């Protein structure tokens, strides 16, 4: 192949707490082929599921290069802070990576972040307190120990709005006016929460990790971020499996997570004679052999097709868990509507009123379609 320009700059790398030692070594790596691109790693302030505000805040100080979750996305290209990826770099996303990790990253046909992990909650459980058999029904598991969660969080319970056959922004995510929670449907789900504040073997906490650490919990729902502290904690006691079912409309269902791509983005603000760098740099970081570095430490889920059934992956337990928690029914991607910031603020008032008592089910038909109408604002 005939000469290219040389590639050189000086770029700054956001990535999550905990997360810069290994990615400093995937930098090294990096630099082997592109000696001449500068890079400092640092966290960024807030972290992957704030870095819309961390950019929006002062964009030409923010990092070339970010971790953004996929639900951003669709915000910031809209508001000019992220660029379309080449077509060369598209073709080489959506030919390397599963496919879900592709529409993850796409606005309007177009791709605007490079996907490196996928993320769906499991249940991790101290297998001295609870069986593989009894973390199969939620029913099952809590009238044997106790779950900690986090009933503020949407991200942990709005899933369960899908359980109960509700939509969110429509068939695939695009449709301002097609979340359709205000529904019989959607009031059974509110039930469920308020079902949770009575039983005893579920736990409400700001931090599940310290219950799991003391022994409280004999189980949490999280994300393959905190598996490599999960696997710390519990020791010979750690188990993985997927979401159990809920009983919903008398039936058992499967309790679905989100599914998330975890992505690095490109900043449309930051220096322009260092912006080839940076996306050389973005698609570098989520290349093949830097998510299995990834792997190597966090334990966290390569999106890469032929790192997802490598022999270490697809024979790692927790991989195993997130890879059928992916799988349509078990899990739905997260939407990137601009309106997702307005969803996250009303969604966690809703689901923590139900389970608190605070909202009464004579108010669930009520809040639901105010809810509705709040987060479908064009
Ligand atoms: O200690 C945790 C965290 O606390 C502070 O953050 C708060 C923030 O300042 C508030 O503004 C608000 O945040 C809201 C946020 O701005 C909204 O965008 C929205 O967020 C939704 C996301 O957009 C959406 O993607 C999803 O988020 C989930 C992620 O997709 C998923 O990856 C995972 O995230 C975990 C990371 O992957 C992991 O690396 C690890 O991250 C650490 C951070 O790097 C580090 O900065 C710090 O985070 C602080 C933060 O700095 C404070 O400002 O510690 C993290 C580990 O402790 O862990 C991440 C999980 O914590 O999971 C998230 C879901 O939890 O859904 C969210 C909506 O839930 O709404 C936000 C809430 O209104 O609140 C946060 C938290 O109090
Ligand atoms: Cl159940
Ligand atoms: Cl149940
Ligand atoms: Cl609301």
């Amino acid at each position: 192949g005939s000469h290219m320009k040389n590639v050189s700059g000086s770029v700054k790398l956001w990535v999550d707490t905990t997360q810069v030692p290994y990615y400093k070594k995937i930098v090294a790596n990096f630099n082997k082929k592109y000696p001449d691109v500068k890079v400092k790693v640092t966290q960024s302030p807030n972290g992957s599921a704030n870095a819309k505000t961390d950019v929006g805040k002062d964009p030409a100080k923010a990092a070339d290069v970010f971790e953004v979750a996929n639900d951003q996305l669709g915000s910031m290209a809209e508001a000019g802070y992220i660029n379309p990826l080449s077509p060369d770099a598209t073709k080489a996303v959506k030919n390397n990576n599963v496919a879900v990790a592709s529409e993850g990253v796409t606005w309007k046909g177009k791709m605007f972040a490079y996907p490196f992990a996928e993320q769906a909650q499991t249940i991790y459980y101290n297998k001295s307190k609870l069986t593989a058999d009894d973390v199969k029904t939620w029913d099952g598991l809590t009238a044997k120990g106790v779950l900690a969660t986090d009933f503020t969080n949407a991200y942990n319970f709005y899933p369960v709005f899908l359980s109960a056959g509700t939509q969110l922004y429509g068939k695939t995510g695009e449709t301002v006016k097609g979340t359709d929670v205000n529904s019989a449907k959607g009031e059974q789900a509110m039930a469920w929460f308020a079902q949770q504040k009575s039983n005893k073997g579920v736990m409400q906490t700001s931090n599940a990790l310290n219950q799991l650490k003391s022994g409280k919990a004999a189980a949490i729902l999280d994300g393959p971020w905190n598996s490599a502290n999960i696997k710390k904690i519990l020791g010979k006691n750690f188990a993985v499996a997927p979401y159990p079912t809920i009983k919903l409309d008398g039936k058992d269902v499967q309790m679905q997570a989100f599914l998330g791509i975890e992505t690095f983005a490109v900043n449309s603000h930051a220096s322009g004679s260092n912006q080839k760098a940076a996306a050389t740099l973005a698609s570098f970081i989520t290349n093949k052999e830097s998510q299995l570095i990834v792997y190597d430490h966090s334990g966290q889920i390569p999106v890469d097709k032929t790192a997802q059934k490598s022999s270490k992956v697809a024979s790692d337990p927790v991989a195993g868990a997130v890879m059928t928690m992916a799988k349509p029914g078990n899990s739905t991607l997260m939407p990137k509507m601009p309106q997702m910031a307005t969803f996250w603020n009303d969604a966690a008032p809703l689901i923590n009123g139900a389970y608190t008592g605070s909202i009464p089910a004579s108010q669930y038909s009520t809040k639901l379609d105010t809810f509705v109408k709040n987060i479908s604002k064009a």
